DNA sequence: AACGTATGATTAGGGTGTATATTAATTTATA
DNA sequence: TAAATTAATATACACCCTAATCATACGTTTA
DNA sequence: AACGTATGATTAGGGTGTATATTAATTTATA
DNA sequence: TAAATTAATATACACCCTAATCATACGTTTA
């Protein structure tokens, strides 16, 4: 049994030309919509056998996600569903494959595009990243002991370390004064110059 | 003549899986892209007969509308359009009559969602015939030339040459004093 | 009629002595404490003629400011005071006119000091600004325009300044430019070298 | 003889005025302080017979227990004390009956007043027999030598070299990032 | 017009104290 | 543990210091 | 013992995006 | 005034980059 379903896009509020479109395909009994419960009402109606007729995809939900619901829903019942804004969806819809078909690629292509959503957050960040990478920003880690250096007080150590050194103390002695490496001491000493 | 086109997304960079990828579907013949010119190249290359093989509908563009321009473009040349990912669109593949459905809904499926991700993040487009054909509501740039207080202007200007520099954002705040998103925004309208 | 009044220090937790004391001066009746409630008591019942006599000071209030009130109360009511620790204090009050002058004195003293301490503050500020002001810490209002400057921003005019000074702006230009002050731009010049 | 005795207190530098203000009560002798030692040297010029006069309590004494010891030596070596502001005191130092009273009673009242100020605030010296004698109580010294980390040592000193350098507390504070109050208490106990 | 140079006011960057509610680190009582 | 106890910190309130700047003005020299 | 010099791990100072509740500044509707 | 409307700011959440440092070890040279 043939079934068409219309809800008035507000940018398109005629009505009756989409009822007559959709009897134009079969619709023998039509539902309209006035949350999109009416919808509901007419997809628990359909089963197995039916054809569920409408102008075009976003009737079949208030956003992707749903419509994704939506056909799935239809799939699994196992009903035609028919679009009439397609071109050739008549000579097309009597392919033994087309159903199956169409409806798994909308899904599909509509899944493939929510995961492309769920990342927009990172995807935008490494996008960014990169460009940066590129620009030659990231420097690793500045000197924790020098002055500038964020802490004030490694500031201090930094110039403690050195007055050390001038002062002519040994590395070791230095190194423990200061709980630093002396690899990192020596760092301090080639460095100053 | 099965044509590929690969093209490195920032967060998977790997190419040459993506290319081994491509041909183990058939690619012949594989541009690579380094504004997306190559892409373009590939575009025109390809003709009535041979097959345009990509990964994932977004090689075919930055943004949905370009796709659409893109797929329209493959449907009328009447070249078979094919994605890695949506595998099954091989079977109606091979058939003219099917192979123009895919498209066009491909096409009305994108068409749509082009919609419910369009209006929902409301512009920088209404600051051209609101502030460049009459006068702007709500605050004025703080920053920018023209701005009331000369200093700011300045601030605004080494903002800028801080960017074209190619200086890092959280820098050019520090050093000026000003919040990250403003400095964005200072980007964005550079242009 | 003589009266007393007694409250045991908590360091000198002995009454009867001091009960005893009390007697050896004259009071006939003594009010005891157990806020001190009892104290105002005792103070509401004495009258002008009567004699009020304590041990010390402090059985007169719970601070300096209380003890106050109460002689300026006492001083009022023109009841004479009398207090036992005093050496000669009966030799002192054996006269009535030391009387005014105890009273006074006392208040004096007293007020004398408060207005010491409501003055701690600005004292000790004072005392401190005073010490560092001879360290010469003090050194009026640093460069607001110069690298180091506080404000970040004024940091970049700064140095645009200079950059337009080595391109030869005119100086004129220059302070519209960045809404400076000429004076300012020359110690600017006249500064950088 | 009559001898007067002034300090300028901070919040009351005038000198002049001070000095005037003791002639004017008969100062003959008048020592100026510039740990008060003048002060004790006024005292011990002083003899049986003479009167010592002053501004205001506090001259005699940098806390009020050091006032008791000033007016409780005047007290013994029997010189009168006369104090410029407290002025009912003149029509009484005559007779020296009345005089001892005035201390005796000056005395008291202070002695008094001394526990009203000391039972509030509730102490560096109870850390020479508790961390001295023993093991101290609560969370260990972190800026101080011993000091657990080595480099909170290192910044211990150099806030006291910049004490003795004689640099202002604030510049102290963000040179080594410590609290105000954290550089005081290095002070304070620097000694 | 800019430049060069003054002069009295206002001022922003720096200072001096004090005090309280929190969050550390330790030793020392309970349970 | 759960006290008890003392160090730091984070914040506020109150108000002090003083050379840079600002606002101004006024001859003189460059455009 | 210090010195001189390596080598793999961990890391703190720097970065990249995004988003929300507030407090600015303006123009533009009311009452 | 009271909206309405857009700029900045102040803060958080999420998670990326990478040369200094740390921890280590191991011959060699100074005390």
């Amino acid at each position: 049994m043939i079934i068409g379903y219309a809800r008035v896009s507000s940018l398109d509020q005629n009505l009756e030309r989409q009822l007559e479109n959709l009897k134009t395909f079969g619709a023998e009994k039509i539902f309209t919509e006035k949350n999109r419960p009416i919808l509901q009402k007419a997809l628990n109606f359909v089963r197995m056998g039916d054809r569920f007729i409408v102008e075009s995809i976003d009737r079949l939900g208030r956003n992707y996600n749903e419509v994704i619901h939506t056909v799935n829903y239809l799939k699994d019942k196992e009903v035609q569903l028919m679009i009439t804004s397609l071109p050739m969806m008549n000579e097309v819809i009597g392919n033994p494959l087309l159903d199956k078909f169409m409806k798994d690629l909308i899904i599909q292509i509509l899944a493939m595009v929510s995961e492309q959503e769920r990342n927009e957050s990172k995807r935008r960040q490494a996008q960014g990243i990169q460009v940066a990478k590129e620009k030659g920003v990231y420097k690793g880690r500045p000197l924790l002991y020098s002055p500038n250096a964020k802490d004030p007080q490694k500031r201090v150590i930094y110039h403690r370390v050195v007055e050390m050194l001038e002062e002519g103390q040994a590395i070791s002695k230095i190194a423990k004064e200061v709980n630093i490496t002396r690899q990192t001491v020596y760092r301090i000493k080639h460095d100053n110059g």
